């Protein structure tokens, strides 16, 4: 599934992967992450991302 880039600090999510330790299980794809995540590495929120 498409990966979105984090605009902030570049982190990628993977949907093949998702963020296990943040209760996002794999497989999952970027509409279908919680509204609340933030990303992991620098905060940002889902609104700060972009397609890859
Ligand atoms: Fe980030």
């Amino acid at each position: 599934m498409k990966k979105y880039v984090c605009t902030v600090c570049g982190y990628e999510y993977d949907p093949a992967e998702g963020d296990p330790d943040n209760g996002v299980k794999p497989g999952t794809a970027f509409e279908d992450v919680p509204a609340d995540w933030v990303c992991p590495i620098c905060g940002a929120p889902k609104s700060e991302f972009e397609p890859a």
